[PDB]
């Protein structure tokens, strides 16, 4: 008998509350793609949401979908046209890869390309598996002093990078970050690395705020039932001035309203968090003071920068990882996520290397 | 006896529905001010609103206020430190003059200075009178080939310039202007002057839309009872694509919702029109497609540019003027404004020259 | 015998002074390419330079190269993955097509991609022939009201668009354009379409300046042996102020120096013209007044915009065409170019349609 | 007899090599000015240059001039219109104060105002004295946790802030700083504070480079006799790539040429150092790769930001101070500056407090 073939065990959502570990064929990379032996994949609230609800808005899992999109791995094989990567290279994977060079890609905002492929957003399969192929231009080599888990953390970190760029965060700024979930946390980390003088973070949880303090938050405000105007007043009271930039990472209407009231005239309110289809806000208050309201849709052009910041030790994302489980314990990892305790949970897909 | 002294008949609002023509003292210019013999003043919907309701939001006329803020005149006398203007100079008056060199002024956005002086916004008296003093830095000399009425039209034109700049309007753009009132009209003129390929204008009035066509609108859409989504669809149908920039000049919630649905991903929705304190909108739809929502608060750094466009005959605002009355017929002029027919009404304050 | 096959007569430079018309195989388009039946190709000074010198700087014709890069044509056949174009479509061809999605392409500046393919820049063959294949993302459909020659003129026009964008040209600006060759001319056209109040053009030739006046130049200055400071003084004397932007389209050292002296503090000097490897300039004078010096390397993201401006009749490039010859008379067309008389010369490659 | 009056001993340059300590009248603050009891003043190479040559370019000391412009002090008396400062307030002094609200001030670039007042640039007297009056808008209150010497260091630090802003320095950048003098050093500090991943510093002095390493330089290169191309090659070798931004702080032609060869295409070369009136450089090499060449003229809008970074301990400039002398030992201090050893020398003007 011939040698045993490798496997491609994958974490798949078939529908609401129907999560399974099953084997998939091993992908064959096209001329401009690379086949990766997956190593580390972080669990994102969105992967969990598809498992629980089978959809997010109008993005419905109509056929079984492999989960996972915050990842790193090792190049196993490269397509005939690939020259910048070779077998053995450790790489961080940027999940959104444009399918066509449309005007959004040409202008530098490929994240807005309508036909973009994106790991684990139906109907595109994610990378929580053993072997996964991806466009080579979107796999970036990791320096030796950057771990696989840091490589996987580049994905959420990039949301923070894109959000801060969209907000115009820069040297000396006072920034308000609403929400201390992983997104608010990486946003806090990025704001500080960019030179923000003070970053204030809000959240409903004292525990999450305590963690925010540990990683750099200068000020924190625990939210209970105060009004948006009251929160704005308290923030200003802590800073001694209004923040030039507010990055909204909760998606809650009251928080968006608070951001409008809190932001300094001429400043910027960045909307990262996802809320309802309709929202009631004091638009006039923002517009009349030229507080711009800018949304974020994932990110673009953040991997090389994230990699440089990690390699130079300019930012430390490691404290964000609270648990790590082998791929086979994915169900337990997802139930742990649901318990709300902990922060970033890593799934280790390579049996030969379960280390960070 | 001694020669008769000059008079300073002024148009004053004492409270809701209480408008009066009354004499004021002749102002004396400080070292950095000029005394102006007022010539032409355009009537703005806001002047009319203070007359009708005695307020706009929390800006209430608590003591009698002189109306008027879109104006031009002749330098009568200059303060000791004034060197760029001399008696006899014809000037356009920029109504917002900072009282202190705060951070907003230093950063180039003096329109956002909290303590700014602004003609006819309580408690600052306007310039619908015979003689008016103003900071010399904000009185701009008019070229001989630019009329007093064009000088007065620089004020509303500047709202259009500031809005197009804030919207990023540039060469080849498809622009949607919501509203065909004077503000939407100057926005249309500026958009075309800046190189917009196509400008679509919407409005409830077929008459105002016909006027829009006469001055440059490439496409017009009369709004009746369609929904925001339907209007957005019609606009895209007419343009063959989504406009990259939408400039909202109505302040109506339905129109703002239409702007969000109509604007191309990555584009900009500029809010000029004033609506209610609270607005219900598909915020998510804009944010998730990175459609920026930017407000406008009057303008900054637009007078020299407006003067250059008028002097070079690059834009024609003359068609906007539909009526002219001497200052003494201000009541008749305001009642005419209320009738709704016509567009820009000019008040002529200098008995020695009632021409354009 | 079978039907006669089509031909692909091409204009080829073998070396200095060695220009030939010869037949080439008919290209077969890949999945993402289209085969075009060439229609109109404008002659650029660079095509002429390769013919005369066999090189430009270190770009040497080491093997026979087909000339031509300012063109339009008709889609003859499309590759299996092409969906936005179909046989029969009239298209304008953007000559620079990136070979890889490197960081320059991802950031929106694909013109700087090191491995970019560019028609008629050795070793890449141009499009002065019957049939030519090209990446489909870089062939843009022309509206029915835009001619093939206007389609070909988009290439040089795009240099002007890119130059004006890099210069920050906008509403009300006073702009100085050095040089009245086709590049200075399209730059003048673009500056005016963008809202420049006044555009001053300089050149050694009175005839070229007369043409500049015909198409929109507000002021012109004929250059003889004046010093750079003297030219700067004269320009300022004509404008009554220093121009905010200067676009250098000659490549002559004295002109670059004049641009530094002429540009308003805080303004921008754009370098389009190609000069020597080393240049002596009053760098200090520019730096100390924050006059930025920005270069241009062809263009990026200009075709859709150029097409919208032509379709809306916002710019008229037709007057730039002074002669048109069928492909077979290319030698005569190039000798005519050398005579320096005339401006844009068009070569007509489609025997079935020799019209504009 | 009456109590002794205060004195205003000042350090004055009368001509080349003619420096004197002499008494001046006590200034009287106008309505919008404050009288300051000077505390700490850093010595700048320019103050020293006026002493040695009696001029810098065409800025010549035609009448005796008080030196000094990098300073902090205590508010002694305030003008009648001053409300944000009171006697006793510790303040950092921004030396450039516009005399008129011209277009440069209105647009947010007051540093370019032609008639600006600037301490110690003839004919404007500096602040190396006991009592000095200054426009109140340009005296900024220091937080209690920020020292007088840090307040004085805000001046050179601001050159670094303005240079990094002009260079577009941001998160993850690889930056080349040419020159390890105090200007290159503050530029290094700011670059790192803004998120630069790696900053390479060059200089002729190994001692200055050792100091650079101590405060944050990731890489250093001592320059001996290599050519500009060779240095550019070494820099790229060390970084493993070309720096996106180069900040030239030497003014040397060879260094500027090296910056052009070293900077990544699409990047920026910022010119801070002052060189000769004419410079020979590979302009083409920069222009054709769209490497922008941007100059710096001191700074604008940097004091509040600098104060926020110092107050938040985001940057440490203290290591820059190597010597301190009372005002009376100014001659000794200037001779020490000329010796070349050491970096920033502080002059202490307040006999009642000689501490940092
Ligand atoms: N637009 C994008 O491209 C993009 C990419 C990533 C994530 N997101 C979204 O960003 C949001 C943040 O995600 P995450 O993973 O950090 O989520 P999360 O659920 O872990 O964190 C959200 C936090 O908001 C806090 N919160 C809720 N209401 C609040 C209020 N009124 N005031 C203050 N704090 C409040 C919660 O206690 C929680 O800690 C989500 O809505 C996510 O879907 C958007
Ligand atoms: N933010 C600022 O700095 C600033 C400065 C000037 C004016 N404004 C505001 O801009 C707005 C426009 O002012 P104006 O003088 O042109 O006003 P206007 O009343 O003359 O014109 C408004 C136009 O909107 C049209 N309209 C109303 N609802 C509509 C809808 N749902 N769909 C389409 N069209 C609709 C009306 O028929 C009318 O022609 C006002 O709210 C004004 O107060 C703001
Ligand atoms: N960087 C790029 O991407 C790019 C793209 C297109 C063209 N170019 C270059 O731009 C330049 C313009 O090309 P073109 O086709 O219009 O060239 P051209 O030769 O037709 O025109 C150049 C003009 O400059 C004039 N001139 C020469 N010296 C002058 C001086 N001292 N003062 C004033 N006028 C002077 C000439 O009389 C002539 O009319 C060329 O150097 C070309 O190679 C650069
Ligand atoms: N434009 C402005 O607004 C502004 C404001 C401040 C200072 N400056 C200028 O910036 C420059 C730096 O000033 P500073 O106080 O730090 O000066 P400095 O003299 O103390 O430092 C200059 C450094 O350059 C080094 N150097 C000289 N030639 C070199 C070369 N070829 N390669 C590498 N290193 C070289 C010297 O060894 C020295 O350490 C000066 O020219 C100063 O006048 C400009
Ligand atoms: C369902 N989506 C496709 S969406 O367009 O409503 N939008 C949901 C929120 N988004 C999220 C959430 C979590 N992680 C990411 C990217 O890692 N994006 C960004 C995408
Ligand atoms: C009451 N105002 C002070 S306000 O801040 O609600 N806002 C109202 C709308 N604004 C208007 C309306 C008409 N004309 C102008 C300026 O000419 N501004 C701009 C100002
Ligand atoms: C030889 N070249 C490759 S180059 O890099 O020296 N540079 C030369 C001048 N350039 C020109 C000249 C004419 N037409 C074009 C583009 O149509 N580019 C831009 C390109
Ligand atoms: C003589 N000057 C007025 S100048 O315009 O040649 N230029 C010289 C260099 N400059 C310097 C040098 C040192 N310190 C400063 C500002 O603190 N500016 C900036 C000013
Ligand atoms: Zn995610
Ligand atoms: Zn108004
Ligand atoms: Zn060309
Ligand atoms: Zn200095």
């Amino acid at each position: 008998a011939a040698a045993a073939k490798p496997n491609n065990l994958s974490l798949v959502v078939h529908g609401p509350g129907d999560l399974r570990l099953e084997n998939y064929p091993i992908p064959e990379p096209g001329p401009n793609e690379v086949l990766l032996r997956m190593h580390s994949v972080g669990i994102c609230g969105s992967d969990v949401h598809y498992w629980e609800y089978g959809r997010i808005g109008n993005f419905i899992v109509k056929k079984p979908m492999v989960l996972g999109h915050e990842a790193s791995g090792t190049v196993e094989k490269v397509g005939s046209s690939v020259k910048h990567l070779k077998p053995g290279d450790r790489v961080a994977i940027e999940p959104g890869a444009p399918r066509e060079n449309d005007e959004f890609c040409k202008m530098g905002r490929y994240n807005l390309s309508p036909s973009i492929f994106f790991c684990a957003t139906p109907p595109d399969d994610g990378n929580l598996c053993r072997f996964y192929k991806h466009n080579a231009a979107f796999c970036y080599k990791l320096p030796d002093n950057v771990t696989f888990e840091e490589g996987a953390l580049i994905e959420p970190l990039s949301v923070g990078i894109h959000a801060c760029r969209r907000g115009g965060v820069t040297l000396g700024h006072k920034v308000l970050v609403c929400g201390a979930g992983p997104i608010g946390m990486v946003t806090l980390l990025v704001a500080k690395a960019m030179g923000a003088a003070q970053v204030v973070v809000t959240d409903l949880s004292a525990t999450r705020l305590s963690k925010a303090k540990e990683i750099g938050a200068d000020l924190v405000l625990q939210i209970s039932k105060e009004s948006p105007q009251e929160i704005a007043r308290k923030v200003e009271g802590q800073l001694g001035c209004k923040p030039e930039v507010t990055i909204e990472c909760t998606g809650a209407e009251a928080s968006i309203q608070a951001g409008i009231y809190a932001t300094r005239s001429g400043g910027t309110l960045v909307l990262v968090g996802l809320g309802s289809e309709m929202t009631t806000v004091p638009l006039l208050h923002a517009a009349i003071r030229e507080v711009d309201i800018k949304g974020v849709f994932r990110y673009c052009n953040t991997w090389p920068v994230a990699i440089s910041m990690l390699a130079s030790k300019s930012v430390n994302v490691k404290p964000l990882v609270t648990h790590r489980f082998p791929l086979e314990k994915a169900l337990e990892a997802f139930e742990t996520f649901k318990k709300g305790l902990g922060l970033k949970i890593m799934l280790k897909c390579d049996p030969s290397d379960q280390n960070p």
